[PDB]
């Protein structure tokens, strides 16, 4: 694959869930969607699988949220691995304001 990040633009109020949509098809693959790593603060924290502590309940707290409330930033790298392909790609998330 690619080494070199890939650059996508989101706005700050944009959900997690919403990059899933955009990132390769939005209505096919509403189940079949990526897992999204990042590595926030020298901890690795994973975007798309709950490692979001959640309070009451909360069924999908980290894809309710937007890129902003996950802390999220311009120029935050991104690793996503896909069911479709079987690499890993890196992105570069740019919030547009």
């Amino acid at each position: 694959g690619s080494q070199l990040p890939q650059n996508i633009q989101f706005s700050p109020s944009a959900k997690l869930q919403e990059v899933l949509d955009y990132l390769t098809n939005s209505a096919s693959l509403q189940m079949k969607s990526p897992a999204i790593t990042a590595t926030l603060e020298g901890k690795n924290r994973t975007l798309y699988l709950q490692s979001v502590t959640s309070i009451e309940e909360r069924t999908r707290p980290n894809l309710s949220k937007t890129l902003k409330e996950l802390g999220l930033v311009d120029g935050q790298e991104l690793a996503v691995a896909d069911v479709t392909t079987p690499q890993t790609v890196l992105f570069k998330l740019h919030f547009t304001s």
